[PDB]
C-alpha cells in the first residue's frame, strides 16, 4: 500500500509517534533489526529491467516489508527506513559504502547503501540492511571507540575513507564496510543504479545471522558459529530469524 508511518511503526513494534531525539533515533534503529529481517532470497524477483533504483515504486516495497511482514536487502530496508525516519523529521542523508569481503579486499564501491543522521550537532551512522554481524543502534562518526551489547565499533579514516570497524569479545577489530563521508547526499536514493541466501535480524543482546549453512549467533558480545547439516534444524533457523522479534 502507499507508505504510512503509522502502519511503519506498528510493524516494527514502537508506540506512537516518539519524539525526534537521540534516544528516539537508537530506539526506531534497534527495534527495526529486530522486527524486519534481512533477507535476499526473493530480491532477485523485485529488480527493474532498467537497474534503476526509482523505477521500483517506494509502495511495492513498503507492502512487501511492512504490509506483508518480509525481509529485504539494503537498497529495500534502508530505503524505507530513510524515508521513515524523515517524515519523523530528522535530517537523513543516504550514502553507499563497499563491503569488506572475506579475503580482506573491499568490494565494488557503491554496492552497500545505508544512511547518516545528522542531529544535534552530530553524525550518526544508520544501518537497518546490513546482513552480517554489525551495529544494532546508530554510530557516532567518530574514531572514537563506542561500545554496545558487548562488542566494540569505531569510524577510523583511511585514505579518504571512513570505515566502520568492530570488535567482538576475544577477536581482533574487524572492517565491516568503508565509506566516503562526503558524497552522503539527502536525495541519494534517487541515484542508485542496480546464489548464496543470506538472513538475518537481531536480538535483544546481539544478532543471529545465517550465509547458507553458516548460522553464526553473537550475544553480549560473544560469538558462536556452526555450520548446519539438519534439514529440520536449519529450517529452525529460518523460521527463528524470519519470525522476528
Amino acid at each position: 500500500h502507499m507508505f504510512d508511518v503509522a502502519k511503519y511503526l506498528r510493524r516494527i513494534g514502537v508506540e506512537g509517534t516518539p519524539p525526534p531525539t537521540l534516544d528516539t533515533l537508537r530506539h526506531l534503529h534497534k527495534r527495526h533489526l529486530m522486527a524486519v529481517p534481512y533477507d535476499n532470497s526473493t530480491a532477485p524477483d523485485r529488480l527493474p529491467a532498467s537497474r534503476h533504483l526509482t523505477n521500483v515504486p517506494l509502495d511495492l516495497v513498503f507492502g512487501h516489508v511492512v504490509t506483508e511482514g518480509h525481509g529485504g536487502v539494503c537498497y529495500e530496508l534502508n530505503r524505507l527506513f530513510h524515508t521513515l525516519l524523515a517524515e519523523l523529521g530528522y535530517d537523513v542523508r543516504m550514502v553507499a559504502a563497499a563491503v569488506r569481503q572475506a579475503n580482506g579486499t573491499f568490494g565494488p564501491e557503491r554496492e552497500h547503501t545505508f544512511d547518516l543522521v545528522h542531529l544535534d550537532g552530530r553524525t550518526h551512522l544508520v544501518d537497518v540492511g546490513f546482513p552480517g554481524p554489525s551495529y544494532s543502534e546508530p554510530l557516532y562518526l567518530s574514531e572514537e571507540e563506542q561500545h554496545q551489547y558487548g562488542c566494540s565499533y569505531r569510524v577510523t579514516e583511511h585514505d579518504g575513507y571512513r570505515v566502520v570497524e568492530r570488535r567482538p569479545k576475544g577477536s581482533d577489530w574487524q572492517p565491516v564496510y568503508r565509506f566516503r563521508p562526503e558524497l552522503a547526499d539527502p536525495s541519494g536514493w534517487d541515484a542508485v543504479r542496480l546464489g548464496t541466501t543470506f538472513r538475518s535480524r537481531a536480538t535483544d543482546n546481539g544478532k543471529i545471522v545465517l550465509i547458507g549453512r553458516r548460522y553464526f549467533t553473537v550475544e553480549d558480545g560473544v560469538e558462536r558459529t556452526k555450520v548446519l547439516v539438519k534439514a529440520d534444524e536449519f529450517q529452525d533457523v529460518v523460521d527463528l530469524i524470519l519470525a522476528g522479534a
